[PDB]
């Protein structure tokens, strides 16, 4: 239920 305190592993996406 709780979220872990951690950095995201999301990929960088170009704007537009």
């Amino acid at each position: 239920w709780h979220m872990w305190n951690t950095v995201p592993n999301a990929k960088q996406v170009i704007a537009a």
